[PDB]
């Protein structure tokens, strides 16, 4: 139980014991809270974000609370800022589906994994919030394979600025429906395109979306209609999901309320 | 048979209106016969778009600015609204065809000679002391032997803003620019400068909206700031840095066109 009274924190009372891995915009340490509580830490990179505009959204993110969404317990406002939560053993569901153990997971806990995905976007749906960059990636595995929304709502407070320019591709234009590459508009029915782009990748255990083609072809291809066809070994009831996911029209798309409720139907069928 | 080189204002019954290409903000483009016998496009002003007595004056100095990498400008109708009459280009402009079947598979090398077509035509006009003031992949035609030719060089100074256009939506796009243009009417050679980077980026993207995923606010306070758009996938390091020589916040820090079309040709005999 993280006291609930610690939110704003000193950098002198963590611990970063070990590197986790080194992303764009920051690090992930897995660290040790005031000698006793094992966290995962992500630092962000000097120029990433802003401090007032990080806290005042952070302040909206702690209280997305949920067994389905990673535990955001502290920060450290000194530039530049760390983000504190809870640790989870396995990592990202793209490493972990891409591992020896992860790889070997049957088709009942793959639907096992959307379902429990698709829970915690209800969850945000319900609380009128936006992930704005769901993928494998920002999805990670405790070490009981729960699955955990991360880095919900993070997008939004990276910075566009000299220093990110030079870290590349902020948003990945594969996951990523077409109004919001287009006009910027993200929604929930944009989360909604970018969970069906993720039950590709869960269901061929991390394959990069759209194989062999590069992001115009992309692009143009979705515009004419084209959409990724069944892969081997997915059940026809998932790829359906992921088709709805991708309607052209926002509104046309499903809730993820809907989405819960089907993966759920067809975790028991399986 | 080329245009005859005293038929300059034509009598709109001189026209045949064969089909129309599509519809714009603030006129019409058609295919169309002159004199039943030489095919040349017409595009159709909007009733209020412009005034007859100031798009002659600068219509006589556009049909002045020959050169092989422009649109050739033929004739007016100066009945209201005012039509433009120009040659024929078969493949449309370049972001349709970058979006297209035949020209989505253009390999890189025609990417760069496309670049540096334009980039040709801009030394043109930076020669004769000419401003574009619209660049972008929207405002450059492809003949069917794939040349590439500047359209509507100066046209937006000849737009009035008045109750009939401001009914059309934004003149300029942000996206496009340059920051001192936007924020103080700044248009030079410099700002087409800019806005040559800007479709660029366009042209090895195959047409992808600049800035993909931000609001045209977050596109002005991110280069206020330094952000310019990160190199993309199947762009060589030599073509990005040109684009980031364009977009230099001073805008006589950026290059000539004489310097960027010198560069591109480098560039393409290299690919
Ligand atoms: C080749 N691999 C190497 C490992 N790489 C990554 C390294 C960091 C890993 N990682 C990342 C996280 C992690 C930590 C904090 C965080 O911040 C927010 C959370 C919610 C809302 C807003 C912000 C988001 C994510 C993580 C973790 N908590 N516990 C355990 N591991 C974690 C996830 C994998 C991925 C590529
Ligand atoms: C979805 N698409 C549908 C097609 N839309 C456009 C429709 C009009 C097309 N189009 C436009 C032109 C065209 C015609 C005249 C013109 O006027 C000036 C030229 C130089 C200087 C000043 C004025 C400018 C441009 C065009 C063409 N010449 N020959 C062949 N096609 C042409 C260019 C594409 C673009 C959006």
């Amino acid at each position: 139980p993280w006291e609930k009274d610690a939110w704003e924190i000193p950098r002198e009372s963590l611990k970063l014991e070990k590197k986790l891995g080194a992303g764009q915009f920051g690090e992930v340490w897995m660290a040790t809270y005031n000698k006793h509580t094992k966290v995962a830490v992500k630092t962000m990179k000097p120029g990433s974000m802003s401090v007032e505009a990080f806290l005042a959204e952070a302040n909206v993110m702690k209280t997305l609370q949920h067994d389905k969404l990673v535990k955001l317990h502290a920060v450290v406002t000194k530039e530049p800022i760390y983000i504190i939560t809870e640790f989870m053993a396995k990592g990202s569901l793209l490493d972990f589906l891409k591992s020896d153990e992860g790889s070997k997971q049957p088709l009942p806990k793959l639907i096992d994994f959307s379902a429990q995905i698709a829970e915690g976007m209800a969850f945000i749906e319900q609380r009128n919030y936006i992930h704005r960059d769901l993928r494998a990636a920002n999805i990670l595995v405790s070490a009981s394979l729960v699955c955990k929304i991360a880095d919900f709502g993070l997008a939004r407070v990276i910075e566009d600025n000299e220093y990110t320019a030079r870290e590349g591709a902020k948003f990945p234009i594969k996951w990523t429906a077409p109004e919001a590459i287009n006009f910027g508009s993200f929604t929930i029915k944009s989360d909604v395109w970018s969970f069906g782009i993720l039950l590709m990748e869960i269901v061929t255990y991390g394959r990069i979306p759209y194989p062999g083609m590069s992001n115009p072809e992309v692009i143009r291809a979705l515009e004419r209609g084209y959409r990724m066809p069944r892969p081997e070994n997915c059940p026809e009831e998932l790829y359906n999901i992921m088709m709805r996911c991708w309607k052209n029209r926002p509104e046309e798309r499903p809730t993820f309320e809907y989405i819960q409720s089907v993966l759920d139907d067809f975790y028991t069928a399986t």
